[PDB]
């Protein structure tokens, strides 16, 4: 019943920062008398209970066996680059292609996210990102995990993309 969200993107673009900001404003306690202490934390976004995972590619995760499993399990993907990191934007296509290959699907719920939009150093223009998202047929939004600009909108939009996909 839960929606399975996966955050992907290059090291250091802000995947964890965004996900922490999302959890901070969306966690709730849920009464469940079948578990120890009778209460569990859940994340609820736009009325849906959501599971959250970050696909990390660096540090300990460089040696991981789990990359394809994250892509098979996830139902929708936040594809994150940073607006001050041209290489992170160039990396997006590979992430999208891998997800499509692993899921063997042309239609995978996805949102393109340009994070760190609070920073004054910009090397990825809004138009470059919007043209890429239009080619993919997916939404594009700029976010800042520092100021919270766009964070809720990015996750809410992904939940709606997954809801339309589930039909
Ligand atoms: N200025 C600014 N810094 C950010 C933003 N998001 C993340 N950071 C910083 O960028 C660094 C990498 O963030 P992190 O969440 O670890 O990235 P991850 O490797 O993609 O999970 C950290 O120092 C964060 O504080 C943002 O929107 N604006
Ligand atoms: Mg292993």
């Amino acid at each position: 019943t839960e929606y399975k969200l996966v955050v992907v993107g290059a090291d250091g673009v802000g995947k964890s920062a965004l996900t922490i900001q999302l959890i901070q404003n969306h966690f709730v306690d849920e009464y469940d008398p079948t578990i120890e202490d009778s209460y569990r934390k859940q994340v609820v976004i736009d009325g849906e209970t959501c599971l959250l995972d970050i696909l990390d590619t660096a540090g300990q995760e460089e040696y991981s066996a789990m990359r394809d499993q994250y892509m098979r399990t996830g139902e929708g993907f936040l594809c994150v680059f940073a607006i001050n990191n041209t290489k992170s934007f160039e990396d997006i296509h590979h992430y999208r292609e891998q997800i499509k290959r692993v899921k063997d699907s042309e239609d995978v719920p996805m949102v393109l996210v340009g994070n760190k939009c609070d920073l004054p150093s910009r090397t990825v223009d809004t138009k470059q990102a919007q043209d890429l998202a239009r080619s993919y047929g997916i939404p594009f939004i700029e976010t800042s995990a520092k100021t919270r600009q766009g964070v809720d909108d990015a996750f809410y939009t992904l939940v709606r993309e997954i809801r339309k996909h589930k039909e």
